[PDB]
């Protein structure tokens, strides 16, 4: 009946126990001590962390709880606006864009993005093929170069050309700097430069995207990107199309929501494979057997089952957008024991949910892709790396198609060496990534 | 591409080869002679017996094959109904009960059953402590007393009190008579009376519990309170009765057989017995073992897996092809064709275990991640694998651990292994003498 809660230290509340830049990892250790639910207070606020499948299945009931805009999401809203990720469910533009954009994010729609994904995936393979004998790869950096360029191309037919540069395209530099500022504001005279830079980064992002939308409207061109879809879609409900300013926010939103979650997934999967050579061999044997043409077809990506299983198991251990927030829509009782008032906040701690031993067995820290061999047998709401319900990741099929395609190509074309005996270091921002992960590849010399 | 087949006898097909008291052992000799796959026919039935890890790993692919209700399970369904073990995977009650019960059979859930398991284990150890100098133990008989009573207490908080009797509680007599009758069919008046004795007792305990509202640590409390996450429905009272009967039927003899074969293998290999007893002595430092202490009995757990490797006490399971498919690139099957997995022969596959397959060497399980996927399957496969696996191992680890802490054992008759076959396997007539080390219990 009373909710477990870590030790409080006078006016500081539980704040002294989070003196870190890795709060999710610190919170998982607190969940290991106090269990499936605990309240966490700091001078400002109060939140309740949930870790078990049994309480997370209740918090996922949409007639009772809806998505909350955390303080992180409110700061990201200054440049992401009322795009799908930083909007409340009750805003008119949330529902309109949701209805309009769902059909363009389905499994079927992936058939139309496939060729543009293969385009960027071939540039990464060629980069690694062209490395001299004494070089090495910076994994998260290269994967991020790929995901930004793929989202840029599929989203609005724009080429950032990240594999041609040491310093990213100006849009990327401003987006990433705006994101970093939004997150650094969470732990905050001498910030006047931060403020002027943040306003400059917003105008760089808006001007470019507003220009491409206007350029596209003036030409009449039709293309296979999300921008065409939004220029010609109408919400079946209200009958209206999205307006130019909201399309710009969705474009920014695809990039900020998709770039590091997907690059982090590819980097953690490759980390798990080089630390588990037998798994790597089985995944590499599948890629060799399935990817028989010079470049993969859509249908061949769909048949890389074990590669998909490695990706889901990497997402089970380190889900790359690790926590999401919800509010009680009305007074209610959680799990028969914890009363909540309307407006009370809950946080879903995904990595801990994914280590619930009543679901997965006692061996939760082992990397075992075989856990996903039969997807129909994973219990309802046990695996939630893409969030929940109508507010779940609209880009889920896009992210799995992209990662399955790329990891398959990586395993086909190269052998990998963990030449530094890399020690895992998980940096936390809006997302997770294995900071400083580095490998050497040896080409299998298979022509593209 | 052509599959071997043992001798046929006209319209009797291969049936007559199974007119024996030890059919799985007859099947192993046929597997020894024909290899990794053979066809076996009866009047209007066909099945293919698999023995090699290479073919059985494909058989365990759930997108291609699902559990089949063999003739034995259809006879056990007359009293086990639509409980978990005798239901098709596509029956609504199979999924309902599975979703609800899964979390109550997890390793974590064993912490809630540990105290009642200890209650019955201590009753077994005390019986042996109280034997006089001129006495011996009947192993499988005492192990079955223990597993029936533990499943009865942990499943529905009911005491059979098998250590207070020469003749078992009446439910137990009807259940073992009913199982025997279903196995002999591969009578009718007695069979119907025995079903009724089982349903009357189990239906009464369920109606008593709902009337009182008491909440206890058993499986029945879980079933009265659970709701299937998918449909939102509870199990009804009839199905709850079938699950209780099913736990008793599926768990009692497989688990007591495992305990009997482990002790047998230990008295025949004294250096392994002494290494297991030295672990028990170092870990079980309290007069009442704790849940955490049982988990530290690693070599005892390896002795039990090695006993299950040689004589897996539920030795064969049946599968059917979901769609037309080819097995191992050589054997084309049609939708509905049946496969039988011969577990003892799988566990003797020299290409996985080495040439010393007949030797008892617990050290083979030192590194559990080194055993290839589908090489070791005493609990069946996938979503239709034994839901009781954690329960069975905690129980057996707890009990063997206690045995080795408290007694020294003598194979006083120099017992000659004789494996009796029913639904399960056991070492019939296995007897030993135990001398107490006089340690507080
Ligand atoms: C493996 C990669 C990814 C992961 C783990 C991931 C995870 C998530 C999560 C957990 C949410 C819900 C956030 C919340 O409840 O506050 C979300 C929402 C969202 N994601 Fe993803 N994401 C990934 C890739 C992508 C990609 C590739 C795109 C787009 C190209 C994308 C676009 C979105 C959008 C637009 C939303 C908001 C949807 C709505 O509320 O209507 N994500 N994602
Ligand atoms: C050493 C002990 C045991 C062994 C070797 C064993 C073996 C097996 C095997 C081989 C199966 C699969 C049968 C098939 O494929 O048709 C099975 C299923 C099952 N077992 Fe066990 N068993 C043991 C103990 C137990 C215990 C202690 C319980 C209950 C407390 C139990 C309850 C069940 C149930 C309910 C099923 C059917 C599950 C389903 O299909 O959903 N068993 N067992």
């Amino acid at each position: 009946k009373e909710m477990p809660q870590p030790k409080t230290f006078g006016e500081l509340k539980n704040l002294p126990l989070l003196n870190t830049d890795k709060p999710v990892q610190a919170l998982m250790k607190i969940a290991d001590e106090l269990g499936e639910i605990f309240k966490f207070e700091a001078p400002g606020r109060v939140t309740r962390y949930l870790s078990s499948q049994r309480l997370i299945k209740e918090a996922c009931d949409e007639s009772r709880f809806d998505k909350n805009l955390s303080q992180a999401l409110k700061f990201v809203r200054d440049f992401a606006g009322d795009g799908l990720f930083t909007s409340w469910t009750h805003e008119k533009n949330w529902k309109k864009a949701h209805n309009i954009l769902l059909p363009s994010f389905s499994q079927q729609a992936m058939k139309g993005y496939h060729a543009m994904m293969v385009d960027i995936a071939v540039q990464l393979v060629q980069k690694w093929e062209r490395l001299n004998a004494d070089e090495h790869i910076e994994v998260p950096e290269d994967m991020t170069r790929l995901t930004l360029d793929t989202i840029g191309l599929c989203g609005f037919n724009y080429r950032f050309n990240s594999f041609y540069r040491d310093q990213p395209h100006p849009f990327i530099t401003s987006m990433v700097r705006a994101l970093d500022e939004a997150m650094n504001k969470l732990q905050r005279p001498a910030y006047d430069e931060n403020k002027r830079q943040f306003q400059e980064d917003i105008k760089v992002m808006n001007d470019l995207v507003d220009k491409i939308i206007a350029d596209r409207k003036a030409s009449g061109e039709q293309s296979d990107d999300l921008l065409t879809h939004m220029l010609n879609g109408k919400d079946p409900e209200t009958g209206e199309p999205l307006d130019d300013e909201n399309i710009r926010y969705q474009i920014i939103t695809f990039l900020i929501a998709g770039h590091e979650t997907t690059s982090g997934l590819l980097s953690f999967a490759l980390y798990f494979l080089v630390k588990n050579p037998h798994v790597l061999q089985k995944a590499a044997e599948e890629a060799a057997r399935v990817l028989v043409d010079p470049v993969p077809s859509y249908k061949q990506v769909k048949q890389l089952k074990y590669v998909g299983m490695v990706l889901n198991e990497a997402l089970r251990l380190w889900p790359t957008a690790p926590a999401f927030s919800l509010y009680a829509k009305e007074d209610t009782v959680l799990g028969g024991e914890y009363p909540l008032e309307k407006g009370d906040e809950l946080m879903v701690l995904i990595p801990q949910l994914h280590r619930d031993k009543t679901i997965w067995g006692d061996d939760v820290e082992e990397f075992r892709p075989e856990r996903f061999e039969n997807p129909s047998a994973i219990p309802q709401h046990a695996f939630k790396p893409y969030g929940n319900g109508q507010r779940a990741c609209i880009g889920q099929q896009f992210a799995l198609h992209e990662a399955t395609l790329v990891l398959g190509m990586m395993l086909k074309h190269f052998d990998f060496e963990d030449h530094t005996n890399y020690e895992l270091d998980i940096k936390e921002t809006l997302t997770l990534k294995p900071e400083g992960f580095v490998v050497k590849a040896k080409s299998k010399k298979i022509p593209l």
